[PDB]
């Protein structure tokens, strides 16, 4: 499914109940770009660099493909989504966000279909953990005397006559909008409630209302209520980003760095002036992490696979000794040929599946199908590539 | 019309064509961004180039006005061109933008398709990058029946008509270096050995056909497919040529990035002084206007409150202005959201309100002012920077 602005809050529940229903989720993303110029690197010091001259770009498709297992027909169902972001801004007070683009980035991804106005005409929005909190005596002169009068006297026929009606004045001078203001302060201090309303230009004529004092407190905690309602969109993607950091699922991807540093970047908290700090703050959105290319490069997937990249990895693992794992999609759910991020997790996914399956056929006997929760997968859990292996 | 690359070439014709007849051009940029108090002209020059050419300009508006003294009305073509840089392979640069969340958001809030930008953009070089990018025979014993069966069945097609193709079934790598290796001697002359492959990426040769009388009936094609494409890939800057090299008044509306993105991109990066600046700014624009300024000076300054392009258009149709009578040019679209195009056209019909005003103030006053006026000339080549800026 294709989620955009104006339909996000529409489908969050499908998502949630995907999240919630799944065995575990596969994840990938798409940049504005990779890198705004650029071995011997520490962790720390490619930590920098990347935070550097990688962040300023954007990610603005979030794909994420779930997995659920039914045990009675031997078969995966998923589910995949595609997310355009775009850091519209909320206020008057919100941060103007300036983000950079890769010419050859947009290029290929222009090559591929993918659908720009998608992000920049109709994004979700988003705010990050901080930017959430950030943002949470009576003289008529005798030549006005009749026109006064009048006014009043057509009150009286409100307050009197049957409906709720809306006695709506026609258009007067600023002079005499006040005097009206002011006679009706001192004339009808409760259960009247005036307004200065907009037919077509130039908030000129007024509207005066039998308003109850409960239903004054009905409006008002209906306006707070839309309120609560304003906020709490504008958090926007994140919601879904929060919603995976407490499932507890194991989150799956292919050569994810950046898709994580993003991730957390953009929807939990700006990158951290430290790696080590970056790790921790990562096991807060990610706490059950696996990275496919790493898998498939640990033993006893290297000793078979020559090529990791995820092209090479979705051939190679549907011939021997790896069997292509049943799976279909959810009833009503989209099928699977061009790249987005949603297929692409999917395809991230298949290839996990493919190799979890494999590590079962050399128990005794051999397991045709092994879990997600399976202890066999444990080790290839929480390993990230920065310049070599890195824990999380 | 709307242009965009997989539509450019064709439509060139009408471009430059309208370009031609024109008194005068409007133009109207649309960027990506405008930016990441006492200043002089130079350092402010020196901050614009650093913090404000690093945005696309992505949308090009051109609308051409041609005044019909026949039916007293002038006639009018306007376009929309769609640019991003990207062509031609590895040995090209990798451009870097950047873009403003508020910008873009207008835009989108305008119907602006940035699908015509991204997915389908007209390319561009400017001076320098297109300047650059303008610069034996033993057969082994058990492969001799393999060989001279190829050797027959080249023969039995060469003096032999309905001349199509050979096409060898596929054969080992070994093989197929004998099989080259010998119509070097064999038939030097005459055939174009050739591997190709099936769409199951397979290696086949072919023999097919004849040499020298193809060997440059379509060596010309080659050549004249190599010059075409690199011309395509100078793409939109070629408009940006046509224009300066016509001499007619481009009028603009709170020009300065305009002007400044389209040389930056279209001619050449800016250069360090604010002074070599104005220099390349003739080259591109030897004759510009800016309508805000005309607007903000005398005899406009002392009837018009407000030099903004939406209030502006407004007032220039009031008394004691006359709306100018304008019409499309017959096969044109006709004229609301905003867009580079319509901002123009709009930023034209200001002109022509104010320097046919002008003529008022003669005697007999004229209520009509021609493009090449002398009453219009104290208006020319004026930019905005800190203060009133001569170019």
């Amino acid at each position: 499914m294709e989620i955009i602005r104006s339909n996000f809050k529409s489908n969050l529940h499908k998502v949630y109940q995907a999240i919630e229903e799944a065995d575990f989720f596969a994840i990938d993303g798409e940049f504005s770009g990779i890198s705004d110029g650029p071995g011997f690197d520490t962790p720390e010091e490619r930590y920098q660099k990347l935070k550097k001259h990688s962040m300023d770009f954007l990610l603005f498709q979030f794909g994420l493909c779930t997995f659920k297992y039914d045990y009675t027909d031997s078969k995966y169902i998923t589910k995949s989504f595609n997310f355009y972001v775009f850091p519209k801004p909320f206020n008057r007070s919100s941060p103007d966000v300036k983000f950079v683009c890769q010419s050859s980035s947009i290029d290929f991804l222009a090559s591929q279909g993918f659908d720009f106005n998608k992000v920049f005409r109709n994004g979700i929005p988003y705010l990050n953990q901080e930017e959430e909190r950030q943002l949470r005596p009576v003289t008529i002169p005798e030549d006005q005397k009749k026109f006064i009068d009048q006014v009043v006297e057509k009150i009286e026929d409100l307050l009197q006559s049957e409906e709720n009606k809306n006695l709506d004045l026609e258009p007067c001078t600023g002079f005499q909008r006040k005097l009206i203001y002011q006679t009706l302060s001192w004339k009808y201090p409760k259960g009247i409630h005036v307004e200065t309303l907009e037919t077509e230009k130039k908030e000129r004529y007024i509207v005066i209302s039998k308003v109850d004092e409960e239903e004054r407190k009905r409006r008002e905690q209906q306006k707070h209520a839309k309120e609560q309602e304003e906020l709490n969109d504008a958090v926007g993607f994140s919601r879904v980003i929060h919603a995976i950091a407490n499932s507890g699922k194991l989150v799956i991807g292919h050569n994810m760095l950046l898709d994580v540093m993003h991730t957390v970047h953009q929807f939990y908290c700006p990158l951290p002036a430290d790696l080590s700090e970056f790790k921790e703050m990562t096991t807060c959105v990610f706490p059950r992490l696996l990275d496919t290319k790493l898998m498939a490069s640990t033993q006893p997937f290297k000793d078979i696979i020559n090529n990791t990249s995820l092209a090479e990895l979705e051939k190679r693992l549907k011939e021997t000794p790896f069997n292509p794992p049943k799976v279909e999609s959810a009833e009503g759910f989209p099928s699977y040929q061009l790249h987005e991020a949603g297929y692409d997790a999917y395809i991230t996914g298949l290839c996990f599946i493919s190799m979890a399956n494999y590590l079962g056929s050399f128990l005794s006997p051999p397991k045709i199908h092994v879990s997600a929760r399976s202890k066999l997968i444990e080790p290839f859990f929480n390993k990230l590539f920065l310049m070599r292996v890195m824990d999380i």
